[PDB]
């Protein structure tokens, strides 16, 4: 797939399941146009959310509802959410894996961009 | 509110990194609050503003793109953000530690009791 | 059963032809080879996968990160990257060890399932 | 010349009283002890203060992360966290080793400055 979003819980060492993910595209005038939306689930290596649509050139935003993940576990976390804002600047076809590693007071975000 | 930024490509503090700050408006839009850029002097590896930080959802934007570009690297992210609620239980002491590579970053909050 | 992912944080790609050696602990400062090989990017499996199943115990994963960076004219801080951990304390599990490499930094994460 | 700083990414605080053991490689390729410390938080110095003078050679810093997490009732993934590195290879440097800890994850970074 052209986009893979993985969200990991670094305290449990597991995919963070039932996490809301919202992907957007920069529009003129600052507007963000919704591109994909979904919730994490698991089976095999696919412990994240995949879109089928490829990424033409632009600026994207991935929002991750990490506040609702922790609040479910009895934890009010530092971050109000995780956000990943990036350029898709190879105009030709690229694969994007975006991983978010979650703790109550920390997050980490990593991208892998490959050309198939 | 202290913001410390480390460069994982160079093994150094991230020198001359732009750090902006926002306070949440009623209009769901973000009202500015402060700016700053990380200054390496004596012992300080980060940008510390001189604020009287009240309660409310605050935003920290780090300009990682301009930082990596100026070093001839085409980074992944536009920037690295921390959105958090600052003083929901009296005064608190905040260090945001950010660690930066062209394709990844982590932000950690260190909350001490003043 | 064991997957090791090695990622280049500078380039945002799998770090390929990286040597990985896995060991089982045999006694004080004694390590038995468990499996080994090199990272290879075959699309979606970008890391090293081993057929061998874990029996209960302590395992060491050695990643030759220093060769990887030297082949790039970079003299990294770390001589290698090592992950030591206990396996199968509770039964038959799938382990994915990810290492994210930067010249002055490495970070390691583990996902353990079923 | 050698400083080791530890952050707890679960509790959002310095990791206080984590043990740090530093070894030096020997001409027979073994690990001879070098520096002994648990991490301390007095003032805003949130790490471990190693005093000894650094020569050219290979060093191993071991952070006992398992003891740390077991004391908060968490069974962590890792047995420990180590950094191995060649120090002082181009002359006297100052090392700050920064460790960030969660139970199934950790990172180490070096801040390397010229005195």
């Amino acid at each position: 797939c052209p986009l893979m979003v993985k969200v990991l819980d670094a305290v449990r060492g597991s995919p963070a399941i039932n996490v809301a993910v919202h992907v957007f595209r920069k529009a003129a005038d600052d507007t963000w146009e919704p591109f994909a939306s979904g919730k994490t689930s698991e089976s095999s290596d696919s412990h994240g959310l995949t879109t089928e649509e490829e990424f033409v050139e632009g600026i994207y935003k991935v929002e991750i509802d990490t506040k609702s993940y922790w609040k479910a576990l009895g934890i009010s976390p530092f971050h109000e959410h995780a956000e990943v804002v990036f350029t898709a600047n190879d105009s030709g076809p690229r694969r994007y894996t975006i991983a978010a590693l979650l703790s109550p007071y920390s997050y980490s975000t990593t991208a892998v961009v490959t050309n198939p």
